[PDB]
């Protein structure tokens, strides 16, 4: 449906892009979003889809808006409006100044020091999942690796049972790529229904898991409330269950389709960290945004207090004004410009865990299964939303070309 055009929005800026079902989706989701960067499309457009909102289409504007939290508030960061209003996760639903104190606590559970306590288990799980698949000569990559690898690591970190994954993954996905059966508010309250008692049990009897550490944490020297803990833990679950999970499939689809790039990383494994960064640029996948706190003229466009603006993190690095030949993957690219992990005060806190999971996957997969392809006659379908993904990724290989370590 197309919402009525607000009185302050001129017709010439109207471009009815649907972030949950973009028209060019069959080309690939990044390609579908990149239609917003065709030469005739303004830097800032209005879509009547999903209740009506602005979209900044160029890295310059996306970066500026993410830096200016005084005009572009995180209080209502999701489209549609109902979802942004219900959205209350911490720290993401807060602006500075109050946001900042919560970042340190989140860093205690997903930050670089914690990656250190997990490196060996991350390594061991990647290797065991890949070795189990290796002799089969085929897999459904989304279900067989992309999901279980990051999700089981998160569930370990959080001290949550693996048999809870199907329920939690379903709920998480309703917040980013809703199937229509639940509103954001319903999904969020179901997630909170799961968490609240676990949080109370771990405040009564603390363990060493991430939920215990958040629930018994301090924020700038005072105790976190049960409610704040819940709102932080919800966000951590969503990051654990619906970010890397999707990104790995874009990356593995690319490698399945580009033997040259596989060989590069096999021959020059020192390049894997750089490859991770270039893949994070090319297969960027997040798009949230902000709400206007006041009327504001931005790049010659009149914005009105309460207007939502989508600021797609995905688009900055695909912008030819940020990177030449942006749809080309070049592992030797000298300045890999992107906002894949966000920009401004809300920079991703999970990014070190994400990079470790990506780099481990690339190294351990190519060590064992250097030669693989998309299954015969398969046409890979993507899906779009707050976080975009790959619906299915059937891969095949000849087991004779693989190596058990
Ligand atoms: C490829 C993987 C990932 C990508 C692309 C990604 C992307 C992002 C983006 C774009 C933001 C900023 C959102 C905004 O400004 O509104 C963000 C924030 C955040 N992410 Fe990540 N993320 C990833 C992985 C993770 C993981 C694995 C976790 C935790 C398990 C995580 C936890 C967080 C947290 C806690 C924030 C909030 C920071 C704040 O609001 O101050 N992320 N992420
Ligand atoms: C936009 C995000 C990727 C970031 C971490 C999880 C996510 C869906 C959020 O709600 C904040
Ligand atoms: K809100």
């Amino acid at each position: 449906n197309l919402a009525p055009l607000p009185p302050h929005v001129p017709e010439h800026l109207v471009f009815d892009f649907d972030m949950y079902n973009p028209s060019n989706l069959s080309a690939g989701v990044q390609e579908a979003w990149a239609v917003l960067q065709e030469s005739n499309v303004p830097d800032l457009v209005w879509t009547r889809c999903n209740g009506g909102h602005w979209i900044a289409t160029r890295g310059q504007l996306i970066r500026e808006a993410y830096e200016d939290y005084r005009h572009f508030s995180s209080e209502c960061p999701f489209i549609p409006r109902e979802a942004g209003e219900a959205y209350d996760f911490i720290p993401t639903s807060m602006d500075p100044p109050e946001q900042r104190q919560f970042r340190a606590l989140a860093n205690q559970v997903v930050g670089m020091p914690v990656v250190d306590k997990l490196e060996n288990r991350i390594q061991e799980l990647a290797c065991s999942l890949i070795e189990s698949l290796r002799p089969q000569g085929q897999c459904n990559f989304t279900e067989d690796y992309a999901e279980p690898f990051p999700i089981r690591i998160f569930m370990l970190l959080a001290g949550l049972p693996e048999e809870d994954i199907p329920h939690l993954k379903y709920l998480t996905d309703q917040m980013t790529r809703p199937d229509g059966s639940m509103t954001f508010a319903e999904a969020k309250e179901a997630l909170y229904d799961y968490l609240i008692p676990i949080i109370e049990q771990r405040r009564q009897k603390p363990g060493t898991d991430a939920i215990s550490i958040v629930a018994n944490g301090q924020v700038n020297g005072r105790p976190i409330t049960s409610d704040e803990a819940k709102r932080m833990c919800g966000l951590l679950l969503v990051g654990g269950l619906d970010t890397v999970v999707n990104f790995l499939s874009f990356s593995m689809e690319f490698l399945a389709k580009s033997p040259e790039h596989r060989q590069e990383l096999i021959e020059r494994p020192e390049r894997i960290p750089a490859a991770c960064e270039e893949l994070l640029r090319r297969f960027s996948l997040v798009a949230d945004g902000r709400i206007l706190t006041s009327d504001y003229e931005f790049h010659g466009v009149q914005l009105k207090k309460g207007d939502q603006i989508l600021l797609p993190q995905m688009l900055s690095g695909l912008d030819e004004r940020e990177n030449a030949c942006p749809m080309h993957v070049d592992f030797s690219r000298q300045k890999v410009s992107h906002t894949t992990f966000g920009h401004g005060s809300h920079l991703c806190l999970g990014q070190h865990l994400a990079r470790r999971e990506i780099i481990v996957t690339l190294k351990e997969w190519l060590t064992r299964i250097p030669d693989f392809s998309i299954a015969p006659g398969a046409q890979i379908q993507h899906k779009s939303g707050i976080v975009s993904g790959v619906q299915a990724l059937p891969l095949v290989w000849d087991p004779a070309t693989t190596k058990a370590v």
